[PDB]
């Protein structure tokens, strides 16, 4: 069977680079049941905190390269290397909040504290999986610490993530009020991003050309170097696969996967042992 | 003699899609710094600018948009965009109509034919010290008539907050005529539009437009040629009646055109007649 490409742009040429759609497993169209978005929206007001009186800013004159940049300090450092990327010493198992630099510093919008801002880089691919329905592949080698992309869709709040009825794509920003993204109806390339036992990228909670705490945008940055045609995929919380185990198990394929029906299966025999 | 000095090698630090030098070989004054340079408008206080997705009027267009189908065309009345990015030439420069880019929720494609204002400045354009009236922007290359120039950005600001405030030399009103009343104050927070002078033989034209949201309460103003322009004109547009009708007192038009209004001569043989 081929492996045809049956969209040039899933993202309609809203980001930096095209991100084509193949399918070499089954007949299963170009997904369409969802808007593709580049930036989060949202369908009710939640009218996002822009007064740029109220952004923290820095006043470097450099290249934001300094350990005095005020964005960096307010990061903790700037997480950045000179290449853009995660310094190695990154916290990976809880990362910290990242602010860039915005419209009220000083700098220039090329500094060194703009990663996420600038948008994707990397050669993404919408892609048929075995077993998982769509996923997300490299289609270049991917360094370590690198942006992939942002975890874009609809801003909702909690309160109305309870009442709706699919959470296949809602991510919890886990804040003052809880709010989070649903990006089943609105979302862009992220929302086909699998989860993996074996995970190769993290999410990171970053502020941009706001910093309304309410909203945090979620980046999703590479935590191991990555090889050309990898499946892209983080670890979605066992909060997730605790609801989920119930009516479909894990089909990462991993040799530690968690959440199989195989694992599930094998820890209720431990237990009853027990 | 003195000679000219690039003082600037860029106003807006990059968030331009080209650089915008500034030069002075005039007078001695500085690169112009009692302001922030902004490439898109800013709010010091909640505008509450409606951006529910589901509020956008979007078309169904597959094709660039250039058919009579697009309904972003027809709240336009049309799409006033020819294959270049450029306003036809019948465009109603006098009155002209609301534009309505294609949008987030149009099924088109980002590089369609209706996106002009929102791709951003693309003409080579130069903050430079003139003899008369200050800073202006002059072209840096030729401009064929119809070419977007750039955006009057600048703070948004109500009705209320503009009576208050004392320097209105960079308050752009956006003339609402039926709703809310807002303005653009490019006191403190604009881009290279605060520096555009008046010309009585104006040479840009702003025309009202809509991209990322519909809140007609909150157009955003956009310059684009009324003629062909050569390398080094100062480009300018005109402030309005009711601006000189104010500021001939304390100043007079400098612009020098064989058709000025507003010049000292203009206002004497006007009153003689
Ligand atoms: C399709 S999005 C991936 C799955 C989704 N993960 C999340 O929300 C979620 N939030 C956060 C993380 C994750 C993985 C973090 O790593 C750290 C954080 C960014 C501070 C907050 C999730 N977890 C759920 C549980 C119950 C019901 C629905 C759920 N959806
Ligand atoms: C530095 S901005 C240039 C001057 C500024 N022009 C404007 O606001 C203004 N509005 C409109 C235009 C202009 C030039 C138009 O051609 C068409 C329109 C967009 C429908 C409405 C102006 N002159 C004023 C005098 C007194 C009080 C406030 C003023 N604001
Ligand atoms: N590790 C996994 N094992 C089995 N199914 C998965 C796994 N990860 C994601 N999925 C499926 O994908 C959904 C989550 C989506 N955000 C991912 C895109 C999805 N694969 C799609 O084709 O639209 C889940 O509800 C599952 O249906
Ligand atoms: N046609 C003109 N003749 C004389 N002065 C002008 C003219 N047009 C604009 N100005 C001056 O420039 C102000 C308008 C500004 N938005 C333009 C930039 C200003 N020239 C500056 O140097 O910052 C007016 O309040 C005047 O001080
Ligand atoms: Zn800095
Ligand atoms: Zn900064
Ligand atoms: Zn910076
Ligand atoms: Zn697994
Ligand atoms: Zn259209
Ligand atoms: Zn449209
Ligand atoms: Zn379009
Ligand atoms: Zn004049």
């Amino acid at each position: 069977r081929t492996e045809k490409i049956i969209c040039r742009d899933v993202a309609r040429g809203y980001e930096n680079v095209p991100i084509p759609c193949v399918n070499g497993v089954d007949g299963e169209p170009c997904p369409e049941d969802y808007k593709y978005i580049s930036e989060n929206c949202e369908t009710s007001t939640m009218n996002i905190d822009r007064n740029i009186t109220h952004l923290q800013h820095c006043t470097c004159v450099d290249d934001c390269s300094s350990s005095n940049c005020l964005c960096g300090q307010l990061s903790i450092r700037c997480w950045y290397d000179k290449d853009g990327r995660l310094l190695q010493e990154f916290n990976k198992i809880e990362p910290p909040l990242i602010f860039e630099c915005n419209q009220a510093c000083s700098c220039w919008r090329n500094c060194k504290n703009r990663v996420v801002q600038s948008g994707i880089k990397v050669r993404l691919q919408l892609y048929r999986t075995a077993k998982m329905g769509w996923g997300v592949r490299a289609l270049q080698t991917i360094p370590q610490g690198t942006f992939i992309c942002e975890y874009v869709g609809e801003l909702i709040s909690d309160a109305e993530a309870d009442v709706r009825e699919d959470d296949s794509y809602l991510f919890d920003l886990d804040n003052g009020e809880v709010y989070c993204i649903d990006a089943r109806y609105y979302g862009n390339i992220s929302r086909f991003i699998n989860h993996l036992c074996d995970p190769n990228i993290i999410p990171v909670r970053v502020f941009m050309l706001h910093q309304d705490l309410r909203f945090p945008r979620i980046a999703f940055f590479s935590s191991r170097d990555i090889r050309t045609g990898e499946e892209l995929g983080f670890d979605y919380g066992d909060r997730f696969w605790d609801i989920k185990s119930k009516y479909f198990t894990c089909q990462c394929g991993s040799e530690k996967c968690k959440h199989s029906a195989e694992a599930i299966a094998l820890e209720q025999s431990r237990l009853a042992r027990l």
